[PDB]
């Protein structure tokens, strides 16, 4: 019975330290590890549920599951209902529910790629990949627990390679060495082993050969996910139901798209949101804040969006501004707009509750309309945050949504801010639970407490048993940030009538449909620079492509060298903002030495040149569930050498970025998949020219002023001329960079709209163009042309991998006014006068 291989032992004492006698009294095996691995584990005969009355419907299957021997947790639900729904050829969905009681649920050849079978006793669901018979899910490997406050469902994993389960500071590929991953949204500076600000109960598992599948557990309760080296995984949740989606891929990119089909495709940001953002805690007046913009401009640094932190508020209260340093706040923001820039400011969820009645409308009106989370006696739960005593809005309450909309619109009428930076929305609390503590009940003190920092669900947040419109906070806590993001998205649409721009700290699965994210209070360290790459990649896999870390780091003091490298890498975060803590030394680009400034300016210039391409990538994310920043393994999954690479990133399919992530380095070694990769430094923007890789690591020169960026052969990138804002840059002529395959082929595209309006795709108010290189010609193919985009000027075409000097270069049949060819770099640079929205033909020979 107890002869179970060490790596396949599932823990029978996850709840407490246990003796041999107690372990054996549970019906479990006790075998100490020889050096983590559980000492108390389930024998193969441990009582589980039994499958009964399996029946077939048009959807799939239904059955009853019966447990006859209780577990060691209280309130086993002895009779359950199983429902299996074969929803698409790629998506399998099953639920396990209590048929006697509605439990909490998170609010909202022709053949499938999967096949499903069931084990009868012990009960399990087994999902095969039909094409190769690989076992993807097999829940028979351990008992099913389903008690009121403890659900556990386990499965074998098809390999040691698994990614997902945000938010944690870790490699992109998670460790299967007895790792406990905790999902409970928590205000904590990112550090390993800890539950951070968000929770995404989704994983993508790679399979030998390069196929992959994904699993989403649609459950918002505090949970542990435990990975072990057999390899296997156990979901351990503290409430709700088991609601499981399996996505069959087979390509990792298809897995992600299929997942996003369920939770939502990324929202389309406004174009200006892709520009540079600059912020700190400590810009303590409008004068100082205006000087930031002046100082950036004077030193030729692009800046699209100026931000303020808590500084602007009156006594740290939402929807106010102080009349000392920020007396002329409205005028400052109007001026920013006149110069072609936008403005963002921090908003906290918590609302000051201590002011004299009638003196602070957000609280007074909130009270009148019953918008706040309430406690046992039905009053607002009062915590402590920046303004002092605060109540917490309940963003599951439709009346609170209406109130938030009003507060945002009213404040916007005073100061016309262009989006919302929503912070502290875990929700963070400076004290435990509330000013008045929390009651003693099973929600506050549950039978299984996941591995949360502080050892309690109340730590750094509000009472678990507090009341929200849809349910208790116990069930809804992990949705708090998401629900505020939805409320703010709608608020901004109503107040401004154009695309919302919301950047949120706390997130849950599906967040990306409404908003972006930044990774929080990262230290200004080389370690955190390096860690930002896997984290940015992870959030893209989870459908939140508008993600980045605070450039140069938030906590502590940056060094000049670190800030150069971080600006270089950060210029490839899809969301790029330099933000800085209150007590830190300044780290704006203009605050550094001239050479450092030059390097920071080059990084920003390159990003701005790439903005039409980055915007097109966001379009693909929004319309097709693509990633914007993506790991090498998503693009080359059949090359197993890519699987553990997470200190390089791609933008889309074609742009490979290999950053220096350590002090004192003048070179960097990165993986180059099979193909030709052209050095982007050979493309004129206002050392081998090509790496010919067999699939191999290559050491690259990387002096302090350089970040390595390579363009994949077979791809065409649209670029646009420079500006200190997108308002300026969007008016510039465009260019193409055309990276030829050895056979002379390349493809790419451009998506263009007005940069801001809602319902663009539905209304068809966009231009969409494909570019094709073939047989010494470049043409455009007009997928759609409208007023927005038709008149975009193409003035430069740069062709990489042209082996021999051309004798003539033609544009629409006529010799061009000017071209140059470099025999050393194999680059043909062509001046033209063409329009993106009209069919052209460029050729050479
Ligand atoms: C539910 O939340 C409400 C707040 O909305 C809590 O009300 C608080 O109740 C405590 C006593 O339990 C009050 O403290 C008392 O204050 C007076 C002077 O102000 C003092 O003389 C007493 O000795 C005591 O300290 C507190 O003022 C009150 N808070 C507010 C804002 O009125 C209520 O206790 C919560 N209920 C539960 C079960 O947690
Ligand atoms: C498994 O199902 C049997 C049969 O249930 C009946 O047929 C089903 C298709 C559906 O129409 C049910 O409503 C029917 O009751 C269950 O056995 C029956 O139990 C009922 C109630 O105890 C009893 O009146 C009948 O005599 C039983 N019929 C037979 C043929 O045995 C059985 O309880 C189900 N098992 C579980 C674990 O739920
Ligand atoms: C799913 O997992 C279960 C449990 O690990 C596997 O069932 C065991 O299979 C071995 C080898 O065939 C047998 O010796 C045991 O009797 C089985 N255990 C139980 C509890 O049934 C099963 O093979 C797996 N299924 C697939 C398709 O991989
Ligand atoms: C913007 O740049 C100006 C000019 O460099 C800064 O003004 C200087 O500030 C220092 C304090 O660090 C003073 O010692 C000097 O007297 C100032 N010089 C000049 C020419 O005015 C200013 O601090 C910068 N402001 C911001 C917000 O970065
Ligand atoms: C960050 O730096 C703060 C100020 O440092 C002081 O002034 C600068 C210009 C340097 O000369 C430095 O050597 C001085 O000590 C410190 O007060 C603060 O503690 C620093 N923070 C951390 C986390 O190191
Ligand atoms: O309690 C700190 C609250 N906020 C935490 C955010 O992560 C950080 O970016 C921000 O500067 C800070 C002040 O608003
Ligand atoms: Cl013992
Ligand atoms: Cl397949
Ligand atoms: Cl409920």
């Amino acid at each position: 019975q107890c002869d179970v291989p060490p790596n396949s032992r599932f823990d029978c004492a996850p709840d407490k330290a246990i003796t041999q006698e107690q372990c054996e009294a549970r019906g479990c095996c006790y075998i100490p590890a020889k050096q983590g691995q559980p000492w108390c584990f389930f024998p193969p005969s441990y009582p589980s549920y039994k499958l009964e009355n399996l029946s077939s419907s048009e959807m799939g299957y239904t059955a009853t599951l019966t447990r006859t021997t209780p577990t060691f947790f209280p309130k086993d639900i002895l009779t359950l209902r199983l429902d299996v729904m074969m929803e698409t050829e790629n998506r399998l969905h099953f639920t396990i529910k209590d048929p006697a009681n509605r439990r909490y649920e998170v609010p909202l050849a022709p053949s499938p790629l999967y096949s499903v079978e069931f084990s009868e006793e012990p009960f399990g669901v087994i999902v095969h990949r039909q094409l190769d018979g690989r076992v993807l899910l097999n829940t028979t490997v351990a008992p099913l627990f389903f008690a009121d406050q403890f659900l556990q469902l386990s499965t074998s994993l098809p390999s040691q390679y698994i990614t997902g389960l945000a938010e944690h500071l870790s490699p992109l590929m998670l460790s299967t060495s007895w790792t406990r991953i905790t999902l409970w949204n928590r205000d904590l500076a990112p550090t390993p082993g800890a539950n951070l600000y968000g929770s995404h109960p989704f994983y993508l598992a790679l399979e030998d050969g390069g196929s992959a599948h994904g699993v989403f557990l649609l459950n918002s309760n505090a949970m542990d996910v435990v990975l072990q080296p057999s390899p296997a995984l156990s979901w351990r949740s503290t409430g709700g139901i088991l609601d499981v989606y399996i996505f069959l891929g087979p390509e990792p990119k298809s897995v992600v798209q299929q997942y996003l089909d369920v939770v939502g495709y990324p929202f389309m940001p406004p174009y200006w949101g892709l520009g540079f953002h600059l912020c700190r805690w400590g810009y303590s007046s409008t004068a100082i804040t205006r000087q930031v913009v002046e100082n950036m401009t004077r030193a030729h640094f692009p800046l699209d969006v100026q931000w303020n932190d808590l500084d602007y508020m009156d006594s740290r209260r939402d929807f106010t501004f102080n009349k000392d340093g920020f007396r002329d706040f409205p005028a400052m923001v109007q001026e920013l707009h006149q110069g072609g820039r936008r403005y963002m400011m921090i908003v906290d969820p918590a609302i000051s509750s201590s002011g004299p009645a009638g003196s602070y409308r957000p609280y007074d009106e909130g009270l009148r309309r019953g918008v706040f989370i309430t406690n046992e006696t039905g009053q607002p739960l009062i915590g402590k945050v920046w303004p002092g005593s605060t109540a917490f809005p309940d963003f599951t309450n439709p009346t609170a949504l209406a109130w938030w909309e009003d507060m945002v619109a009213e404040f916007h009428d005073q100061v016309p801010f262009d989006g919302m930076w929503i912070d502290m929305n875990e929700p963070s609390n400076f004290i435990r639970g509330s000013e008045d503590g929390c009651p003693n009940n099973e929600l506050e003190n549950p039978p299984y407490v996941p591995g949360v920092v502080g050892g309690t669900l109340q730590a750094a947040t509000i009472c678990a048993s507090s009341h929200q419109f849809l349910s208790t906070h116990y069930n809804l806590h992990n949705l708090y940030g998401l629900t505020e993001a939805i409320a703010s998205h709608r608020a901004l649409v109503k107040a401004r009538g154009t695309r919302p721009f919301v950047i949120s700290r706390s997130t849950f699965a599906g967040h990306g449909r409404y908003a972006g994210h930044w990774t929080g209070d990262v230290w200004s360290s080389w370690e955190q620079l390096a860690s930002s790459v896997p984290e940015i990649l992870q959030f893209n896999l989870l459908g939140v492509p508008l993600v980045g870390a605070d450039v140069c780091g938030f906590l502590g003091n940056t060094s000049e060298e670190l800030c150069v490298r971080w600006t270089q890498l950060g210029a490839f975060y899809p969301f790029m903002r330099n933000h800085n803590s209150l007590l830190s030394l300044p780290q704006e680009p203009y605050s550094f030495s001239e050479p450092a400034q030059q390097a920071m300016r080059k990084a920003l210039t390159l990003r701005y040149a790439l903005l039409p391409h980055l915007y097109t990538l966001f379009h693909q994310a929004h319309v097709a569930g693509e990633t914007v920043a993506r790991p090498l393994f998503l693009e080359f999954p059949k090359d197993s050498s890519t699987w553990t690479v997470d200190h390089q990133l791609l933008w889309g399919e074609a742009l490979l970025i290999t950053p220096v992530l350590q002090a004192g380095k003048a070179e960097v070694t990165g993986y180059f998949p099979l193909g030709t990769w052209y050095d982007l430094q050979t493309v004129p923007i206002e050392r081998e020219p090509a790496i010919h890789s067999e699939g191999q690591w290559v050491t690259l020169p990387a002096p302090l002023d350089t970040i390595n960026v390579h363009l994949r052969a077979g791809y065409i990138i649209p670029l646009q001329g420079p500006g200190l804002t997108t308002t300026e840059s969007r008016q510039q002529p465009m260019a193409l960079a055309v990276a030829l395959t050895k056979g002379g082929e390349a493809r790419g595209e451009l998506f263009w709209d007005d940069g801001e309006s809602l319902e663009v795709l539905e209304r068809g108010a966009y231009t969409q163009v494909i570019f094709l290189a073939r047989n010494n010609t470049i043409v455009n193919e007009l997928v759609r042309v409208t007023s927005e985009g038709a008149g975009l000027q193409l003035q430069k075409v740069t062709v990489l991998g042209v082996a021999t000097a051309p004798q003539q270069v033609l544009s629409n049949g006529v010799p061009v006014s000017n071209f140059t060819y470099s025999p050393d770099t194999k680059v043909l640079d062509i001046c033209v006068s063409l329009l993106m929205g009209e069919q052209f033909l460029v050729s050479w020979c």
